[PDB]
């Protein structure tokens, strides 16, 4: 339930990677308990972008995002960032105390970048650790290299996907990683 | 020796933590193989700082880093923060290949920032990922609590004991927290 040590699990798709001249264009947010039980799902948002910011998008992106049909939604969105940013952190708000909670997900150094220059209000609430399952995946490549074989392949179209499969893959090295 | 999956362990010491305004003030590294063997030390700056930075440095580090002898070993110190990138991405070029080790350290996702925007050279090493202990360190917490309480309490006043234990604490979680 709401209280004690549950986990904010978020994944986010950018135009490119260097935030000071590129854009969150989703964001999504998934709660577990501490023992990697889904506990709750909060808005998913693609945050409104100009038609000239998303046509000159760092390409491959602009492929992989128009396939995606992302990158249309932004266009046919009119969720500012700020909105995105008051109802994602009301949405945390009611599942863990603030600065209790680490930004768990795959590769999250990279995210936070991103969070702490357009979400501000949203990485407040953040212990300020991160959670990296990517992390985990190469110490077991380093030293029990097997165990990487029960990870799922992929499939990952939206972000909760996304989410739910780090989930998955954590929860493959907690049982054949982890003495308990 | 020089091959394989060795890693490279490093830790910063800054003014504050918003780095579009703070500034590197020192920087180790340490090269280890993939067993947490020591393989190698590489130098340690203090970085040239305007004497109007460091004394308007954000308190309590002004405290810290005069306490540390720190602070005036960049007043003294000519060495730019170019030269400190060109020994360091050399230091590290004789250790591993370009895009194998990730940076390692404690909460390491913060030290990225200030390396992407300050040692963009050091930065294109290294792997993309990051591999943080003090992201284990709360799995640890959250799991098998007791294994905590193996780490070892303190003491770091250079960057190289910073590291040090840092290799140290991974020590008593490879034995004591994974399966093998
Ligand atoms: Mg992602
Ligand atoms: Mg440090």
């Amino acid at each position: 339930a709401g209280n004690d040590s549950n986990l904010i699990w978020l994944d986010l798709e950018m135009t490119g990677l260097e935030p000071v001249e590129d854009v969150i264009l989703e964001i999504a947010i998934i709660i577990t308990d501490s023992e990697l039980n889904i506990l709750a799902q909060g808005p998913i948002f693609a945050i409104s972008q100009t038609d000239d910011v998303l046509d000159n998008m760092n390409p491959w992106c602009i492929e992989h995002h128009g396939k995606s049909g992302l990158t249309q939604r932004c266009r046919d969105s009119e969720v500012s960032l700020a909105h995105a940013t008051k109802e994602s952190l009301a949405f945390v708000q009611e599942w863990v105390p603030q600065g209790k909670s680490p930004m768990c997900g795959n590769s999250i150094g990279q995210d936070r970048r991103f969070i702490n220059k357009y979400m501000p209000d949203f990485e407040d609430h953040f212990h300020y650790r991160n959670l990296d399952v990517s992390t985990i995946k190469e110490l077991a490549k380093r030293w029990k290299p097997e165990v990487l074989e029960s990870v799922v392949k992929t499939g990952a179209h939206l972000a909760l996907d996304d989410i739910k499969e780090s989930i998955a893959e954590l929860k493959v090295y907690r049982e054949l990683f982890f003495k308990l």
